[PDB]
């Protein structure tokens, strides 16, 4: 019932190899240089060089003359930060269904995700997604971010960001768009050899998506039982995070002495990376990494699921200390010390890591009781890391609850930033 399930072409990895899963069961043919993520195998990496290519043979028996009339694809991308002037003014293909220079294609530049549609009377339409590298932290810079272009040749073209529209241009004036078999996934005139993107769940659809459509698509494909780093990978364990309060984002978490006589607090505001007339960002590098430890899963995989109850260490000059807390302290607001692991006792230490990317973190006592949710508390102008069920109720008695939810961000080489 969920409408990916009416997908004509549904890429994933399966075994060793890419397949289509729609019952039309495409054809698909992949170079010697397409790359896999060891953690995640949908997550595809096609670099720069004529060899990293995914080629699809739809069977004819589904390509018809009117099948491009209505359609929609869909798919995620992380496309990495644009670092040099190469990458200014070069708009290079990445997914192309042009056959006598008609069909459709997606392009990548500086700044932006392209739509074309050509038809057979080489007429062209655009629309484009334009997101800026001059802002503070971007949802969209070396993160994955869903696509969606819908197209219905009696109104517009669409393109859907992160289940949002963003541009739209009438199509009423366009031929006939050729249905060609062939799909290549290619990086195609990228001037920049050091350029790759990374793509997963590659969708097309012959109907014009509608919003209610488009939002399931986006929502089912989260898989929201696993949650995500800053970057939209697998969480993990005995991984090294650096923390954003997303309540705050300008800042990050510091730690005011080991030992339940010291605190964590959020400090600001965060440093800057800039290349003139490139990217000018906040530095993501800053402050105390956490590392999730395993409490309560077992040595099966790394990768931290809803519900895991888990340890949180926290590095200070690169030495590990324990997360913990008294949960028998005055007031609903318990103020989070970093330990000598030997000495957390009996001091309250289990955390529950829930999905709201949006990750919360609800602290335990040794009975299983709600400490509450990690987040701040003003005391006297230092904003203290706690854990409070002030943020437990107030999910239950309000619309929305803020300061209890955390993004984690490890090193990651899209982003170019020193550790």
């Amino acid at each position: 019932k969920n409408i990916v399930n009416t997908s004509i072409l549904s890429i994933v990895y399966k075994k060793d190899d890419l397949i289509d899963l729609s019952r039309y069961g495409a054809k698909i043919n992949i170079g010697d240089r397409v790359y896999y993520d060891s953690i995640d195998k949908n997550q595809i990496k096609l670099i720069n060089l004529e060899s990293s290519t995914i080629e699809v043979i739809l069977k004819n028996a589904i390509v018809y003359n009117s099948m491009y009339e209505n359609f929609s694809t869909s798919f995620w991308i992380k496309i990495p930060k644009y670092f040099s002037k190469i990458n200014l003014n070069n708009e290079y293909t990445i997914i192309n269904c042009i056959e006598n220079n008609s069909g459709w294609k997606v392009s990548l530049n500086y700044g932006e995700i392209i739509w074309t549609l050509q038809d057979n009377k080489q007429n062209i339409q655009r629309v484009v997604f334009k997101y800026s590298q001059m802002v503070n932290i971007s949802d969209y810079i070396n993160r994955w971010i869903f696509v969606t272009i819908t197209n219905n040749r009696l109104t517009k073209s669409k393109i859907y960001i992160n289940g949002r529209l963003i541009d739209q241009k009438p199509i009423s004036n366009l031929g006939n768009i050729h249905a060609s078999n062939k799909i290549m996934f290619k990086l195609d005139g990228c001037r920049d050899p050091r350029r790759y993107i990374m793509i997963k769940y590659f969708n097309l659809f012959d109907k014009e998506l509608n919003e209610k459509e488009i939002k399931d698509l986006y929502d089912s494909q989260s898989n929201s039982g696993i949650l995500k780093d800053f970057w939209g990978n697998y969480l993990q364990y005995d991984k090294p995070y650096y923390m954003l309060n997303l309540f705050d984002p300008n800042k990050y978490v510091d730690v005011n002495n080991i030992g339940i006589r010291g605190y964590m607090y959020l400090k600001g505001p965060r440093g800057s990376v800039v290349t003139t007339n490139i990217y000018l960002n906040s530095t993501l590098y800053e402050g105390t990494k956490f590392i999730i430890k395993k409490y309560a899963s077992g040595n099966e995989d790394n990768i931290v699921r809803n519900n895991d109850r888990v340890y949180i260490n926290v590095v200070v000059k690169n030495k590990e200390y324990r997360l913990a807390t008294n949960a028998s302290q005055a007031g609903v607001e318990k103020i989070l010390s970093a330990l000598e692991i030997p000495d957390v006792g009996n001091l309250s230490q289990v955390v529950v890591m829930k999905s709201k990317n949006k990750c919360k973190m609800n602290l335990q006592d040794n009975n299983g009781n709600d400490i509450g949710f990690i987040g701040f508390h003003l005391y006297d102008n230092i904003a203290k890391l706690v854990a409070s069920n002030w943020y437990n109720r107030q999910v239950g008695k309000a619309s929305r609850t803020f300061g209890c939810s955390w993004e984690f961000i490890p090193v990651d080489d899209g982003w170019g930033e020193s550790s």
